[PDB]
This record gives structure tokens, C-alpha cells and sequence, in this order.
């Protein structure tokens, strides 16, 4: 039988199309990826199911006799960059997980992201400012991507001269691309360093950043965040806060774009924009693929995945599974939208789903609210997606501000 390869341009334009066929015909199949053979899951109640199945693990650094587990996200890193990619909570497994969960969840509150939204505001006018009330620009590079990274930046305690430089790993990172596997492993070695580099500066210089809580948290039962914990979280979330909003934001803004009814919506009722970010995330989620790793031998729809497994979660396919979403393809900021997979699902479910919904809510509002003539630059057809199943987004996207 034919083997889907999750590399060639199938995967890559008009991509949900092909998700939809393989759904059709088998929500979970064997794929090809990166020369390796793997599962992927198509269908939501597979997907959930498979999410809920503690027998497939998240931990990257498990050894299991005779098996070597080599998984995507980590194409090209060394061993020890690795293991400082893959300690913290979304690499590991309870009773690991629950901890590190715990003792970070401490700081990193909703209380604490509440208290960032009037800069948050500050940061999304400025650069506004910045970009002037007629023309041509590229959203992303003057708007969708700066806002994050300030924001980020500020909550961990990164100084400026040190962004721009972390900013182009990042994006490396983010594609995995087997003649660059080597550029992609030294991008991984760079942020290992200026997150060790941070972190030390930090121990010396505390402040009241999240950083600097984080490195003196502690709880009578679970103790505290060891050095390398604390070095993988921070790397982690660093990375989250670089990366995962700009994907909202830019899809967001050329979903609106090219939707001049649902845009309508939001410019008329203000009420009507948290869900608009929900049905968002809900109809191209930025990170299409989650991993998964079968310590055992498991069941999923019928399907028998055998045991030391690589299974490819297509959160972004079952977010578009008619079964669970009606007219799936339909883009409705007024649908329900409750039950997608954009955050995860289960003990892994997204620590900065609260971050990303400020940041999106307040940069749309902004945007539109600010450009009433706003427009794309480009034809619709003419846009170029990123090629990466990890995340998801659009890198250039130019738009005409006054009309
Ligand atoms: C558009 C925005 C975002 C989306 C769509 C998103 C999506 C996801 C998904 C799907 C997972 C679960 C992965 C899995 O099950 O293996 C996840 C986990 C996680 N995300 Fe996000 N995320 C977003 C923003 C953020 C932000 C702003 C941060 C932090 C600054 C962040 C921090 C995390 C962490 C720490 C985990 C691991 C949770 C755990 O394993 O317990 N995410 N995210
Ligand atoms: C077994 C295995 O291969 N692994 C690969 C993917 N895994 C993972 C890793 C980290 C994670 O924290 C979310 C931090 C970690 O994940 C990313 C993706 N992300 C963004 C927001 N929420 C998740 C991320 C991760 C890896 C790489 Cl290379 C790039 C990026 Cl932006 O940011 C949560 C889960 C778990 C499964």
C-alpha cells in the first residue's frame, strides 16, 4: 500500500485537503517522515483518544532496550542539546510532569498575565505607531512578530541586545529539513548557550520577573526546580513566547482579510472577538502536529499501533473532522468551537493558553480598529505558508493600511 510522505507538497498546499482524504479512508495511518516510519492521526476522536492515553508517552529522553528513538522536533540536535530541549513539562511523563507543572503553574499565573495587559496594549500602540497610515508594509515583520517577543522578553527579563540573534534560531528551528539538519543543530546549540548565559545572570541579579521566581520556587512535598529543569523551562517558554503568538496573529489577520463578512462581525460587535481568536486557532492551528511515543502496544480506532511507535497527533486535521466540526472548511467567528485540539488536550494542555489569548485579542482589536481600509498586498492565492508541521504560520504578509 501507498505511504503517505508527510515531506512532499501534499503536506504543504492545500494540505487540508489531503488530510481530509486520509481521514476518509483511515483517521490513523503509516506515514513516512524524515526517513522513519510512523502514525499519523487524522480523526478527532482519535486524536482525543490517542491525547488521553498516558501508554504513549512524551518523553524524548526514555531509553527502551534495543530501540532507537529518534523523534522530528529534535531532527539534528546533539544528545546533550537535546536532553536540555526535552526536561521540562511537555517532555515528560507523571509523575515528572506533575511536578514540574506544579511548581511552575506557582508563577506563572493568571494573575501575573493579567497584570502584563495594559503594556501589553502600550507595546501593540507603539508599534502601530511605527508603521505609519498609508502604504505598503509586511504585517509580520513590523507588527505580529515584534509584539510577542516584547512581551516575552519583558516577562522573562530579556534584555534587547540579546533579541534579533535568538529571534533567528528560533525560526531555524521551527522547519525540519534534512539537508539542513547540521544549521539546525547549531541554531539548538546557540540557544542552549544564551538560555545558560541568562539563567546564570539572573541567579546573580534577581529581579521581579518570572525568571527570577521560578528560581526560587520551592514546595514542602516537591522541592524545587533543579538546574537543569529550570534551564529546560526556561528555554521552553522562551521559545513558546518567540514563536507560537506571531502564528495567530499573522493567520488571524489574513483570515479576517479574506473573509470581509466575518471581519464585518467583529467590527461591529466587540463581544464577538474572543471567539473570532478561538475559531482562529480553531480553523488553521499553528501547531498541526503533536508527538507521541508508544511504550506500549495500543489501540486507537481499531487500529493496533505496535509497540516503540512514533505517533504523529494532527491536532490541526481533527480540528477539521466534519464528525465533531460542521462544514469544517467554513470559516465562523459565530460557530461553537468548543472541544478543539489547538491547545492540546489531557495533562498536557497549553500553560500560556491564557498569554496567547490576551496577545491576539488586544493585537486584532488594535489592528483592525486602527486601519478601517485595511487590505492585503498580495493576492490570497499568492501566500506563502510555511512548510513546518510543528508550527505552523506565515512569515511575510504584506498589506495595504489605507486601502
Ligand atoms: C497560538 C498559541 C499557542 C498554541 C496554539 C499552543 C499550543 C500548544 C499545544 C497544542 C500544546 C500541547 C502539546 C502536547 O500535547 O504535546 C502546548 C503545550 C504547552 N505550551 Fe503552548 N501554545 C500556544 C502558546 C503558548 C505560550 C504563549 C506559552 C508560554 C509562554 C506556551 C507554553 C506551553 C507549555 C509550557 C506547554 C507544555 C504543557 C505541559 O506539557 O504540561 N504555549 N501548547
Ligand atoms: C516525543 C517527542 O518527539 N516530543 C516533540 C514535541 N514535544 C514537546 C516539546 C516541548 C513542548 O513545550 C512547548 C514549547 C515547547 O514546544 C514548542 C511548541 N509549542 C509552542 C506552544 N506550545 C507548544 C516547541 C517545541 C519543540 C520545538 Cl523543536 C519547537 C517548538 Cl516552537 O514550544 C511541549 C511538547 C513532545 C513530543
Amino acid at each position: 500500500t501507498t505511504v503517505p510522505d508527510l515531506e512532499s507538497d501534499s503536506f504543504h498546499v492545500d494540505w487540508y485537503r489531503t488530510y481530509a482524504e486520509l481521514r476518509e479512508t483511515a483517521p490513523v495511518t503509516p506515514v513516512r517522515f524524515l526517513g522513519q516510519d510512523a502514525w499519523l492521526v487524522t480523526g478527532y476522536d482519535e486524536a482525543k483518544a490517542a491525547l488521553s492515553d498516558l501508554r504513549l508517552s512524551s518523553d524524548p529522553k526514555k531509553k527502551y532496550p534495543g530501540v532507537e528513538v529518534e523523534f522530528p522536533a529534535y531532527l539534528g540536535f546533539p544528545e546533550d542539546v537535546r536532553n536540555y530541549f526535552a526536561t521540562n513539562m511537555g517532555t515528560s511523563d507523571p509523575p515528572t510532569h506533575t511536578r514540574l507543572r506544579k511548581l511552575v503553574s506557582q508563577e506563572f499565573t493568571v494573575r501575573r498575565v493579567e497584570a502584563m495587559r495594559p503594556r501589553v496594549e502600550q507595546i501593540t500602540a507603539e508599534l502601530l505607531d511605527e508603521v505609519g497610515d498609508s502604504g505598503v508594509v509586511d504585517i509580520v515583520d513590523r507588527f505580529a512578530h515584534p509584539l510577542p517577543i516584547k512581551v516575552i522578553c519583558e516577562l522573562l527579563g530579556v534584555d534587547e541586545k540579546y533579541r534579533g540573534e535568538f529571534g533567528r534560531w528560533s525560526s531555524e528551528i521551527l522547519v525540519m529539513d534534512p539537508e539542513r539538519a547540521e544549521q539546525r543543530g547549531q541554531a539548538a546549540r546557540e540557544v542552549v548557550n544564551f538560555i545558560l548565559d541568562l539563567v546564570e545572570r539572573r541567579r546573580t541579579e534577581p529581579g521581579d520577573d518570572l525568571l527570577s521566581a521560578l528560581i526560587r520556587v520551592q514546595d514542602d512535598d516537591d522541592g524545587r526546580l533543579s538546574a537543569d529543569e529550570l534551564t529546560s523551562i526556561a528555554l521552553v517558554l522562551l521559545l513558546a513566547g518567540f514563536e507560537s503568538s506571531v502564528s495567530l496573529i499573522g493567520i488571524g489577520t489574513y483570515l479576517l482579510l479574506t473573509h470581509p463578512d466575518q471581519l464585518a462581525l467583529v467590527r461591529r460587535d466587540p463581544s464577538a472577538l474572543p471567539n473570532a481568536v478561538e475559531e482562529i486557532l480553531r480553523y488553521i492551528a499553528p501547531p498541526e502536529t503533536t508527538t507521541r511515543f508508544a511504550a506500549e502496544e495500543v489501540e486507537i480506532g481499531g487500529v493496533a499501533i505496535p509497540q516503540y511507535s512514533t505517533v504523529l497527533v494532527a491536532n490541526g486535521a481533527a480540528n477539521r473532522d466534519p464528525k465533531q466540526f460542521p462544514d469544517p472548511h467554513r470559516f465562523d467567528v459565530t460557530r461553537d468551537t468548543r472541544g478543539h485540539l489547538s491547545f492540546g488536550q489531557g495533562i498536557h494542555f497549553c500553560m500560556g493558553r491564557p498569554l496567547a489569548k490576551l496577545e491576539g485579542e488586544v493585537a486584532l482589536r488594535a489592528l483592525f480598529g486602527r486601519f478601517p481600509a485595511l487590505s492585503l498586498g498580495i493576492d490570497a492565492d499568492d501566500v506563502v505558508w510555511r512548510r513546518s508541521l510543528l508550527l505552523r504560520g506565515i512569515d511575510h504578509l504584506p498589506v495595504r493600511l489605507d486601502g
